């Protein structure tokens, strides 16, 4: 028993961090096959960054400009080409620690593990989500851009996110790695709007099912709900509305610990017009949205990886 | 910017984990070296665990009961001995894997990684505080006994926890790497009573300096105070008293905000006399105590390792 914010284990990921080196500008890469990937900001000066042209800078630019370092370990760049906001640097040499690996683009919601990087070296690991509004609240200081998000399946990385900035508001926003931001951001310093920041409701309905299973059960109400009564009442409070689909994915919880969906909806609307009265669930006294209802069964059942 | 509770990179302990089985009971073990370290119930059957005699079940063990298994890699175990609760294998192969390592014994309120794992197969990694009491707040589900806790220094890992036992309270209790247990428990199916669990105050502190850091100041207050009259008032609410080994430890903290420790003291007065009144500290509505001076340090400076 116990529910912890858990990231996965680090280890295939770490084997494939590089440090990427442009003129006087040095970041993260990441080396997978005879590829390193990073942001193209690498060829940009701190003045560059306020109004880059990136194609007219990427011509003043030859293989032998990009410095690629993985320990004491010198990579020959014998090819470079951007992709959308990242470079694909082509090496001399395969990593040998190349992981099974896919790049997927992730949805708002969705969860994964961040390695904190600089300069080529893991700094730690965490868990995150991808908000509604397509920014990440991470753990990033300056040297951190190219640190990458993952997830694991079995023997498989999934890459989902590639770190390239720090909004002014101090949360962060990144591409996936064939370089697409997620959201409307782009890689220029100016000043950037992000949207409402809602509450991830199908994930805060997996916690109080994995709160269910743990044994918090003082929030379980005497009432029940209908879908639209619950989008009507989620709506005020800046969460996500709940469709089909959400009621789906929860289902094998519904039926571990014989709550119905709906009764549990009708206990989290009680919580967002009553709160929480000094209370806590799960150790925590907000309602935590940052478990998918994979994440809970993972945990719950003991998931392992390669 | 932003602050995250971030787990070591768990890469230089993956390596080190094998399953360790010995009749029809399976765990993990932590090979180093020519030595796999496991709990001593292993040896034990379910029935064995209400009131075991290790010294006489182990009687009835060879060389050639353990089974030790890295991957499909067998380990062929030339001496066993039990160190106090602890089985010490040795081995015919070195690890090849072996990280550079120290063990070590912490202090209450001290962090560390833990890699929960089944079957010798990494599931996740989680941060967590030892605390006053003795026991962890993990996620442990059967199967995970002999995951281990560590923490990193550039190069080396110093592990200091092995998981034993949940008591019936949901909590969780462990030994160093030496087989002594943390705190009065025994490794026995039998009611245990855990202590007063008291919030570890130098670490709250050291939390609301990272708060400060990162922009959160509405707490801060007119007032300052001594260390005996907030010791009086931390005594009520269940919080360990402060010394001057911890003001000393927070000095690099102060230094770098402006604010005496003895000012923020008065601060976290007001929040244990006047709640949080629904405000949050670095998106948590609780005072988080499983942050170290020395964490926030690391996390808010970019400390990496090998
Ligand atoms: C992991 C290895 C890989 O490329 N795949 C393809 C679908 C995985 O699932
Ligand atoms: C890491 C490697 C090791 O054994 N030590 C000894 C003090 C370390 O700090």
């Amino acid at each position: 028993s116990g529910f912890r914010k858990m990231a996965f284990p680090s280890g295939k990921v770490e084997g494939c961090m590089v440090q990427v080196t442009c003129g006087t500008t040095t970041l993260n890469g990441l080396w997978l096959d005879d590829v390193v990937y990073c942001p193209r900001h690498v060829i940009c000066t701190s003045e560059d960054m306020l109004n880059p042209n990136y194609e007219d800078l990427l011509i003043r630019k030859s293989n032998h400009n990009f410095l690629v370092q993985a320990g004491n370990v010198q990579l020959r760049v014998i090819g470079h080409s951007m992709q959308n906001c990242v470079l694909k640097l082509k090496v001399d040499t395969a990593n040998p620690k190349t992981p099974k690996y896919k790049f997927v683009r992730i949805q708002p919601g969705q969860t994964f593990s961040v390695l904190a990087c600089y300069n080529g070296s893991p700094s730690g690991v965490y868990q995150c989500a991808m908000r509604p509004n397509f920014t990440i609240k991470g753990s990033f200081l300056n040297g951190s851009c190219g640190s990458v998000g993952f997830n694991i399946d079995y023997d498989c990385v999934s890459f989902c996110y590639m770190h390239h900035m720090e909004l002014p508001t101090g949360v962060h926003a990144g591409t996936d790695l064939e370089g697409n931001f997620y959201g409307p951001f782009v890689d220029r310093q100016t000043a950037q709007a992000a949207g409402t920041d809602t509450t991830i409701t199908v994930n805060v309905l997996a916690w109080l099912y994995a709160a269910v299973i743990n044994g918090d059960r003082w929030f379980l109400n005497r009432f029940t709900t209908t879908l639209n009564d619950f989008n009507l009442v989620a709506m005020k409070y800046n969460y996500e509305p709940l469709t089909q689909d959400h009621v789906d994915i929860l289902g094998p919880l519904s039926a571990q610990t014989g709550i119905a969906v709906l009764d549990m909806c009708a206990s989290l609307k009680e919580l967002l017009q009553n709160g929480m009265n000094g209370r806590t669930i799960l150790g925590s006294a907000l309602l935590e949205d940052e478990f998918t209802p994979f994440d809970v069964v993972r945990q719950c059942s003991g998931v392992t990886f390669q």
